[PDB]
């Protein structure tokens, strides 16, 4: 299922060490695309963080920083003020083909996958997060 979004990819970053990307089995994965340098990034980012605190184990999620930064030196500040999981700065190729898989024009933008089966479950949750702080219309599957 992930192997599609991040090919050869075994570790993903959390805190200051890595988790495997096996230990995301059965879960929902959210793609989380942001950067510093993005203005409405800014704002929406603790909404993300609440909702996330809130519910990722209750509902079963995780979350994938996935970093549209370029500047390698301030990776390491932007991704520590997050609470959950990245790609590293050095797999950005990768996250670069995964913008371009899911047509991601601008950021932020938050893409839900099942993690076994790869089935995209929604690509909106941006936009349908911040209109549904509880969750009751999680995962806000699309049409």
């Amino acid at each position: 299922g992930l192997d599609k979004y991040l090919p050869g990819i075994e570790k993903l970053r959390r805190g200051d060490g890595e988790v495997e990307v096996k230990s995301l089995a059965g879960k929902l994965v959210f793609f989380y695309f942001s950067a510093s340098w993005c203005p409405p990034c800014r704002g929406f980012t603790p909404q993300l963080i609440e909702f996330y605190d809130k519910f990722h184990e209750s509902k079963n999620f995780e979350v994938v920083f996935c970093t549209w930064d370029e500047e390698e030196d301030g990776f390491a500040g932007y991704f520590a003020k997050m609470p959950w999981l990245a790609v590293p700065f050095a797999q950005s190729e990768a996250v670069q083909k995964l913008s371009k898989h899911f047509n991601v024009e601008s950021i932020p933008t938050l893409i839900g996958v099942d993690a076994d089966s790869g089935d995209v479950v929604t690509t909106r949750a941006r936009a349908t997060l911040v209109k549904d702080p509880e969750g009751e219309q999680f995962p806000w599957k699309d049409a």
